[PDB]
């Protein structure tokens, strides 16, 4: 298995699709799944904050975050100040990962229930048993 480690870089692909959550291309904003090529943008610096992760882009140096109320189809973007995150193992693939806004059942959602289309948006989404709300993090 992969021990998640703080000051180590990953990318963190959906269970279903098999695409990468990735920092797209076309503004450097907008979280979509994407085919995985080794791109800096496709990489994911975990850092441990005492009680809770942060994800930074290893390409442009913001966070994995969210702007605004959590909601079903709020969109991941890029962020200036880190966002913590909480991860949980999934039940159906234990060696796969649920990643939650702390505190909330607002979980990470590969969009169109897991839509292989490269550029297929990230978002929020409430916690169902649907496999395109599951990740595995992995060596890049």
């Amino acid at each position: 298995s992969t021990q998640v480690s703080s000051g180590q870089t990953y990318k963190i692909t959906n269970v279903k699709a098999g695409t990468v959550i990735d920092l797209s291309g076309e503004d450097n904003k907008s979280i979509i799944g994407y085919p995985y090529h080794s791109g800096k943008n496709q990489q994911w610096t975990f850092n441990w904050t005492g009680k809770a992760w942060t994800l930074r882009s290893a390409s442009s140096g913001s966070y994995l975050g969210i702007e605004g109320t959590p909601a079903d189809g709020t969109r991941l973007v890029a962020v200036n100040d880190p966002f913590e995150w909480h991860i949980w193992r999934d039940e159906a693939n234990e060696n796969a990962f649920r990643i939650f806004v702390p505190f909330t059942n607002y979980n990470l959602d590969l969009s169109g229930y897991g839509d292989t289309t490269p550029g297929t948006p990230v978002q929020l989404w409430w916690t169902w048993e649907g496999l395109h709300q599951t990740w595995t993090i992995d060596r890049p």
